């Protein structure tokens, strides 16, 4: 990838190290790709510079369908992360713009190619610790990406966590599978923010007396079922991503057959 190949259009948002910009990329075959240009300040520790460029090595080896792509890396000053843009921005506000059109089916379709990517990450013992919509980017109508690019953060938000996050800031696959299913009941909400009624303080003392998210409109109650079974208090008792995968695409094939 060389510089001259990549155009800068206007700022996307400001990330951990910089800046990050909406541009265009034109590859070796001549097309323009749609890309995030992530930058860093040129005033940081060699550490931070480490930090900043680590995503680039390691997302380069993340291929799968339902995560984020990395399109490559300008390494020389000033040094730039070249992520695919996805024009349809995040699954949230995607929902919350199509709510009037979108089936029930494509809300399960999203939160399989979810549990999908993160049962990969639960593969090889990684956790994402940020589930949620706004970290979905759509792709397609057909396809949405995990991503993990919120500014906090390979390895706070109190209505996504589960008790021993909240209580003693452990973060596990475990506690993953509960954020996992918070961002499920957003996806069937089309975008609502988890407990809105409440202040994030608040939030510990109702779980703590076995509250939890009421079943959205729209969820089929099969699927309900599954999200409090990934709000069991107990990490032990919510099921793996893994085995997750099999429980949401049988729910997916009942909506199917039903369609
Ligand atoms: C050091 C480090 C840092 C981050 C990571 N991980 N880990 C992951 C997992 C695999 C999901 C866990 C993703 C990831 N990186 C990103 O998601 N990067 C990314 C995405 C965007 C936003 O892109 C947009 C926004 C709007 C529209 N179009 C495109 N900015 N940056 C890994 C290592």
């Amino acid at each position: 990838i060389a510089r001259e190949d990549v155009v800068l259009n206007r700022i996307l948002g400001e990330g951990f190290f910089g800046e990050v910009y909406e541009g265009v990329y034109t590859n070796h075959k001549g097309e323009k790709i749609n890309v995030a240009v992530k930058t860093c300040k040129k005033d940081c520790t060699l550490d931070n510079k480490e930090k900043f460029m680590s995503e680039a090595v390691i997302m380069k080896n993340l291929d799968h369908p339902h995560i984020v792509k990395l399109i490559g890396i300008i390494e020389e000053e000033p040094t730039w992360i070249i992520m695919e843009l996805y024009p349809y921005g995040e699954l949230g506000h995607y929902l919350e713009r199509n709510k009037n059109s979108l089936k029930v089916l494509t809300l399960v379709l999203y939160s399989l190619q979810i549990c999908k990517a993160m049962a990969y990450l639960e593969s090889i013992n990684c956790v994402h610790r940020d589930i949620a919509v706004r970290n979905i980017l759509v792709a397609s109508p057909e396809c949405v990406k995990l991503g993990d690019f919120g500014l906090s953060r390979d390895e706070l938000p109190i209505k996504w966590m589960s008790p021993e996050s909240i209580n003693f800031r452990r973060f596990t696959t475990a506690s993953d599978v509960w954020m996992f299913a918070v961002c499920m009941w957003e996806i069937l909400s089309f975008g609502k923010q988890p407990f809105f009624w409440l202040e994030n303080k608040d939030v510990i003392g109702v779980l703590e007396k076995g509250d939890r998210l009421p079943k959205p409109d729209l969820c089929p109650p099969v699927l309900y079922t599954l999200m409090t079974r990934c709000w069991d208090y107990d990490p032990s008792d919510r099921p793996r991503f893994t085995e997750l995968v099999c429980s949401l695409s049988d729910v997916y094939q009942m909506e199917k057959d039903i369609a």
